[PDB]
């Protein structure tokens, strides 16, 4: 197992991780490697397919042209995953797009072929072990899986024995519970992996830990102390949103209503949900009419933003703040969304000025409505500290760099090349 852990069963939980050890605010629990990871196809030529090391001048494959790496070892040894792409991409040119998901699920059954037996990353918990919820499956849900196993028969054919169609459904919805999605420091997406030791930890709205990346490998920190005989948990959701729709999320995707501190007392769901103080105060149902329309513009932009221009993306952004202000305040969860989003669409028009007006709104409300250490604070001062520099705007920069290390040093460990970056960052000026 894992020193000054145990596996357990968590009372309406499963099965858990449990502390026989204290551990402090910033102590590193555990390590676990990959067991199975993809660079996200959008990284490529950024990182290094194998060690996932961001860094210029990555050597390209001279077979396919799509996957970039250290040297001829990180290319060498990324050859037993990366030959299930590398001629299928050439041979299938344009028509070669297998969802993240599936370039996982490939991974995990060439992974099983090479190495059957427990590996250094199932110490506590295995892969075949993983909760599936299969008999909770509903029709979409089931659609969607055997999209995702069509896939996998049309592009990775090639090298892989599949199991029944059964096994596969299994498979798909075990990835679903268990798989994890790769960030950088600034909370962008790298790739997806399998942790399966880290995948034993429980859900929870109040989480004592929070997971990292060095690389390739997650890295677990306390947040919170943690005694002898307390459960460790992580949180698998966003925690900006008020009670209703964490758990909307969570039994959407995970199957379970959380019943933690957060969702029992629901202590932030007012301040989450401001309410702008009018002479006339707005009724019960006009609030519930924009918490409504809220839910449905989230949901519209994410829609939006796969097929609209920056300026249309920008227009609903502006257009939705406008309705809602009338009956919301600036710090409210769904304006906050929203000034996100637009933030967001700045960034990649490159639109600096824009992108640091919205991101200097977002800050103060996401520190009062996030917990106390939170990847989604450190990742807004250090993404407002950059603006800042890049600026010219080297006082408030630095300031704002100074708030995202000092949380990441709780979350990434003090010695994090992260945060070695971020200082190299303050120190060139
Ligand atoms: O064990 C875990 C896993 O989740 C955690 C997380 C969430 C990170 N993983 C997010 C990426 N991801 C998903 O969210 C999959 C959810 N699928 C959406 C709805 C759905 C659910 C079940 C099925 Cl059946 C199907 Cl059809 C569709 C997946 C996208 C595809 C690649 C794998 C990840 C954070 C901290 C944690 O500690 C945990 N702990
Ligand atoms: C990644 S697994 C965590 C390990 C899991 N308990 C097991 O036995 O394999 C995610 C699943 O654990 C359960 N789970 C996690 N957190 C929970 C919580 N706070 N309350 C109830 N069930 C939870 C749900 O069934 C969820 O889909
Ligand atoms: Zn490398
Ligand atoms: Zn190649
Ligand atoms: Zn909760």
């Amino acid at each position: 197992g894992l020193g000054g852990l145990e596996r357990f069963c968590s009372p309406g939980k499963g099965r858990g991780l449990r502390a026989l050890q204290p551990f402090q605010v910033g102590d590193l629990l555990f390590s676990c490697p990959a067991y199975a990871y993809v660079l996200t196809v959008n990284e490529r030529g950024n990182h290094c397919e194998y060690c996932f090391t961001r860094k210029e001048g990555l050597s390209k494959c001279g077979r396919c042209k799509q996957a970039f790496y250290c040297n001829v070892e990180c290319q060498k040894e990324d050859w037993p995953m990366h030959k299930l792409e590398c001629s299928p991409m050439v041979v299938f040119g344009e028509n070669w797009n297998p969802s993240e998901t599936v370039r996982l699920t490939a991974r995990i059954l060439a992974k099983q072929k090479i190495h059957p037996e427990r590996t250094p990353s199932e110490k506590l918990l295995a892969v075949k072990e993983f909760e599936s919820h299969l008999d909770k499956l509903d029709n979409e849900k089931k659609d969607l899986i055997q999209s995702d196993i069509a896939a996998l028969h049309h592009f990775y054919s090639k090298h892989l024995e599949f199991p029944d169609n059964d096994s596969l459904v299994v498979l798909f919805a075990q990835v679903n519970c268990n798989g994890f999605t790769i960030e950088d420091e600034e909370l962008s997406h790298l790739g997806s992996a399998i942790f399966p030791d880290v995948a034993l930890m429980n859900h929870s709205c109040c989480p004592n830990v929070i997971v990292t990346y060095k690389g390739t490998l997650a890295e677990v920190r306390a947040v919170q102390e943690i005694k002898p005989g307390e459960e460790v948990f992580t949180s698998y959701i966003d925690l900006l949103y008020p009670t209703e729709d964490r758990n909307d999320r969570l039994r959407d995707s995970y199957f379970f209503t959380c019943e933690c501190q957060e969702c029992t007392t629901k202590d932030k769901d007012k301040a989450k949900v401001e309410i702008r103080k009018l002479s006339d105060p707005p009724k019960a149902e006009a609030i519930r009419d924009m918490v409504r329309y809220a839910r449905n513009v989230i949901e519209e932009f994410r829609r939006a933003k796969h097929y609209k221009s920056p300026s249309e993306l920008l227009e609903i952004c502006e257009l939705s703040q406008e309705k809602m202000s009338s009956v919301f305040e600036d710090s409210n969860v769904y304006m906050l969304h929203m000034m996100y989003q637009a933030m967001g669409v700045c960034l990649y028009m490159q639109d600096w000025e824009g992108a640091l007006q919205y991101g200097q709104k977002i800050i103060k409300p996401y520190s009062k409505h996030y917990p106390l250490y939170s990847l989604n604070v450190a990742s807004m001062w250090l993404k407002l500290g950059r603006l800042y520099m890049g600026l010219e705007h080297k006082a408030a920069g630095e300031k704002a760099l100074k708030k995202a290390i000092a949380i990441m040093e709780v979350a990434h460990g003090k010695d994090h090349p992260y945060i070695s970056e971020i200082k190299q960052e303050i120190e060139s000026h």
